[PDB]
């Protein structure tokens, strides 16, 4: 089905934003379920609710705190999308991913995407942090892909390969940094799988996902990632683990979202220090820097 | 995408039904492809075609026999949805699942769902009966979920866990009963996987489903189940097996739907006795019973 | 969701075509990404752009060369759909598959479908040719199936089995022929899996597909095949392999579509000789031939 948004539509929204803030972003950060904390630390903050920005999808119902704060963070200047969009919310996939495209028109040349995810690996302990190395997009195998439709050769190719989705150096540079702060627990790596559904995962299901080779399940990021790469954005991101089951031979836990708690603890504080430091290793342009 | 139905819409339909029958249901039974027999045995029968009930989706084309019979069965009073709704019929998932939600507004506190399913396990012999213990919902991994949209906090949470979908005691109580009737073949248990498609399963496909860990394939129940649990309905159900292939090294059968026959035999008679007796172990409320 | 097309709609389009060309097709060939060459070799050629044919979906944007050429090839008379329709193009599945249904109304009793596919098996070497023996349709597990809706009992059953999708003799007859031309490399066989998405496959993903048991991945054919069989069309086809990755432990290739090249070489010339000869083993009717 078409992409309602019309190139002119992303143009008008890039220019407008670009004409209301004297900040020319370089990095776009997308924070998820208990990582809006990463906001505060911006320095020359400048906030625009998703409501003024002309074509931006207004955020539905939650804690509502969903705005787009512009600022400078640890040397590089960036954009912070605080409270993103998911499928389970009823959004066509070209709506959730509108953010990522205006960004590309903004100047941005890096896209770091966080998200509070599952944890389907026995080695991970709630609270950890997983360096997304790859993804398994199940909603994409079926036709639900943000690129499904005619293509705007102004943005990217028709058949972009995702083989190298998440940058390599940025991931070594992150891998290093972790060492470099003298940190207790190690920042892991694995592959992430997007499940779309609002409800949580059956023990029966949690075993296919493990079987398929995923490491942490979730309901976001794969779209924004896919359309970033389409643009030649340099992507890469972390996943903050918070749980998961595997036993029906009999258990007696479940896994709520009340547990925005897990992230709503020091998983937050940590993931902030960790991305503030990382700003310092993102190749800046200028005239070769 | 929105859920057309508006809470007021399920309200009007609960009240109307609740004002046309002097029966206050406690259990809702949903019968599938050759289990409408379970109807007859109701005692103080009262039938409403899906056509009078104001917002109820009218049943498309088949043997047409799709009505909602109210009655009393073996001690408990119940609702019998005779001939349900599936995806392959062209129904948004919020249409098939309208039944389950009016029920919850009716008073009902248990939801037993039958369905004539595949059989992907070598140990099962056509005619058996599988006690659904869990599910693998593939149409849910992609975005096709009945909860996909804004959420009516009047019904349930936003992120319900399905970890414990199908009740435990009810399943021990069923497991026992089978013994308790002195029965020839044993009532099995395994996990059920919903495939949406009207056409049947390739031998190539039948091996992923086995690989993924399913025990019996089918085209229904997972939606009604998921939205039951959302409500705090107590769910649980059986699957009446009737076939399946696994060999392309060369075979020469196929599997029709003509075979509404399998169920359209003593798989029916059996699954009736078996759910009539089971009515006797469903905790009733009153004022603690 | 309904099938917009109304039987009368496929009727009008069959009759019109049937009244503009003095050719009564027997075989329908569908060629994909670099196999339109197979066109030239028709002998009593007769071309109709997808644009005149009244209800035919007009082909979107590409090299545009998307017309339907009627002719006689190697003894049998056929229809050649040059440049098909895919999901990633934004087409409801009942649009891509309109071709296959008018054909069935044309008289056609065989449907050979080519398609330039992946290659997920280590034994295959780019350039090969895979005799599609079976399929794994992932977009069908989720609800995206061309038969999803009311059913026109004029065409086929409601629950067609696909157990025997791709004909057996035709596949032995093809298997033989390969020998019979004294050919260097052997024409393989394996099972094909349809991924819908325009973007290409993650290394993470490429391993589920291998795991699931596929041999060559792609973004087409499964729909046209499924609806052919529904009609009792005799289907069968080849896949021309052209690539694939499996290593993220670190590699450094990707896989473009620029590589319409692979097919846009002697994979084309070969796949032409090979289907021209095969015309000679397709049982013709007449009055028993
Ligand atoms: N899909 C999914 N998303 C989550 N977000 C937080 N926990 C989970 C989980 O267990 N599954
Ligand atoms: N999906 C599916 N549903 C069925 N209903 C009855 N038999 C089957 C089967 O083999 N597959
Ligand atoms: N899905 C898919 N289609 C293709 N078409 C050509 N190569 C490929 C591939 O690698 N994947």
């Amino acid at each position: 089905m078409e992409n309602g948004y019309t190139y002119e539509d992303y143009k008008n929204t890039a220019e407008w934003l670009l004409s209301h803030t004297k900040h020319r972003p370089q990095v776009a950060i997308i924070c998820g379920s208990g990582l809006g904390g990463l906001t505060d630390k911006l320095t020359q903050a400048q906030i625009f609710d998703y409501s003024e920005i002309p074509n931006f999808p207004r955020s539905t119902v939650p804690g509502h705190a969903g705005r787009l704060v512009f600022g400078f963070l640890n040397g590089r200047a960036c954009v912070m999308m605080q409270g993103r969009f998911h499928m389970y919310e009823g959004y066509p996939l070209w709506k959730v991913t509108f953010p990522v495209r205006v960004f590309h028109l903004l100047g941005v040349d890096t896209l770091v995407v966080t998200n509070a995810a599952g944890g389907l690996n026995p080695k991970f302990e709630v609270g950890d942090i997983m360096l997304i190395r790859d993804h398994i997009n199940l909603p994409g195998f079926s036709g639900q892909n943000p690129l499904r439709g005619p293509n705007d050769e102004r943005f990217g190719d028709r058949f972009p390969a995702m083989s190298d989705a998440y940058d390599r150096t940025m991931r070594q540079r992150a891998l290093s940094t972790w060492k470099q702060m003298g940190e207790q627990r190690e920042l892991q790596e694995g592959t992430y799988v997007m499940v779309a559904g609002p409800s949580f995962e059956t023990v029966a299901e949690c075993r296919v996902l493990q079987k398929l080779g995923a490491d942490a399940v979730g309901m976001s990021t794969v779209p924004e990632v896919i359309v970033a790469r389409h643009c030649g954005l340099r992507v890469f991101g972390f996943s903050l683990i918070t749980n998961k089951v595997i036993m029906d031979y009999e258990s007696l836990e479940k896994a709520n979202h009340e547990e925005v708690l897990a992230a709503g603890k020091q998983a937050a504080q940590k993931l902030e220090q960790f991305v503030s430091i990382l700003m310092a290793s993102i190749p800046l342009p200028d005239k070769a820097s």
